């Protein structure tokens, strides 16, 4: 019970969060007389005006800062002042928010077909990622471009290829390619007229 500068038992540790996962700082100061607790992100003070909706606690000498949903804008440097009469002590972490990504996925992938001639093919994807990947069609290799009766729509994360009246000459290898910022993904099926 005699005067001891503060220190930290337990540090503050830099964490990567998810956006819209909650996020803890939490760090053990010993010191008599008990220290005061100030919190900060980038030079300036962190309270409940600074950062709404935080949530900062000091018990038993566990001090913990608890965002429950975080934001891009929330991330930084953050650090801890711990201060009494017989000195001072600061740690320092930083919290990284990504945001929530997701590699291509074909939810519905080509399926290969043999068709009479004259017939209506339609080949079809369903493609999810974030960010919304660039969807790009493709026949034997070569980047399909959006004819009249050889078109190409989109609604939504579904992608479709409509031909109208098929023939011979359309069978080949028609394969779709999904990339975006985190991955790539592809399609391909056989496609066959007969006549």
């Amino acid at each position: 019970m005699t005067t001891q500068a503060p220190t930290f038992t337990q540090p503050l540790q830099s964490v990567v969060v998810l956006e819209g996962s909650t996020a803890t700082f939490e760090a053990h100061i010993s010191g008599f007389p008990v220290p005061e607790v100030s919190w900060f992100r980038d030079g300036q003070v962190i309270s409940t005006s600074t950062l709404p909706g935080v949530q900062i606690s000091f018990s038993d000498g566990r001090a913990k800062l608890t965002i429950p949903a975080v934001t891009k804008a929330n991330s930084g440097r953050y650090s801890l002042k711990a201060t009494n009469g017989s000195g001072q002590a600061t740690s320092t972490a930083e919290l990284l928010v990504k945001a929530e990504t997701a590699p291509p996925n074909f939810v519905q992938r080509l399926q290969s077909m043999t068709v009479r001639q004259g017939s209506q093919v339609r080949l079809q994807v369903r493609v999810t990622g974030i960010p919304t990947p660039v969807v790009k069609f493709y026949r034997d290799g070569a980047e399909i471009q959006s004819s009249l009766d050889f078109q190409i729509s989109q609604e939504g994360d579904l992608y479709s290829l409509l031909i109208a009246e098929a023939y011979p000459e359309d069978s080949g290898t028609y394969s779709v390619n999904a990339t975006n910022s985190v991955g790539r993904a592809t399609s391909t099926a056989e496609l066959l007229v007969q006549g």
